[PDB]
């Protein structure tokens, strides 16, 4: 297991979207895990509609949030998730408009990560890929992120508000990280992406709702 992996650099990780006055944070974590998957079992990197999960992932709440197993398990119970081309992002709930011959991605079921184990979330990373964790992202210092390895003491390690992508980690200056794509737009942190303090005992309770795809 290698001190520092970045999957950007690895092709799985499809452009910074921007989701806009919608709380679809879960949905784009969803499909980015997704994409993460389907370029390593396929070698081909498509983009994934995260619209698809808001208006058909129907345990959750649409723009109003939502978790990624219920996602990940709605596609597998669905048989295919639709691809952005197919399936555009609006912003805003609609009903479900899954085509099935639009089909880009199967699942075949989620694991999730011990609750609390950072070295069992760098493992995975490591010989998965990109990983679905939520953060509490209400910090000003969150918002106005822009470089860094960001770390706010007054993170809620414990209730967790927001749904980001890990997609890779290492260490910066001497302080271990976790590199997380946004869904803010490239306008938002470095790009769309920000480095969160690592081995600073689950700071932002990153490992509180990890989970990624079967594929």
């Amino acid at each position: 297991v290698p001190d520092s992996i970045d999957y950007r650099k690895k092709g799985y990780v499809t452009p910074v979207k921007n989701q806009g006055q919608c709380g679809s944070c879960w949905a784009f974590s969803s499909a980015g895990a997704l994409e993460g998957q389907l370029k390593k079992k396929t070698g081909k990197l498509l983009a994934l509609s995260p619209q698809n999960l808001v208006d058909c992932v129907t345990e959750n709440y649409g723009c109003g949030g939502g978790y990624m197993t219920t996602a990940f398990q709605y596609v597998q119970q669905n048989g295919g998730i639709d691809s952005e081309d197919a399936y555009p992002y609006v912003g805003q709930d609609e009903s479900c408009m899954y085509n099935a011959a639009a089909k880009a991605a199967k699942c075949r079921g989620y694991r999730e990560i011990p609750v609390g184990n950072e070295k069992a979330l760098k493992r995975a990373v490591a010989r998965v890929g990109p990983i679905s964790v939520s953060i509490d992202a209400s910090l000003a210092s969150f918002q106005f992120y822009s470089r860094g390895v960001y770390y706010d003491e007054n993170c809620d390690r414990d209730n967790v508000n927001h749904a980001v992508l890990v997609v890779g980690y290492g260490t910066q200056k001497g302080s271990k990280h976790w590199i997380i794509k946004n869904s803010w737009g490239e306008s938002w942190g470095n790009k769309g992406y920000a480095l969160l303090a690592r081995n600073k005992n689950n700071a932002c309770g990153i490992t509180n709702m990890a989970s990624f795809p079967k594929m």
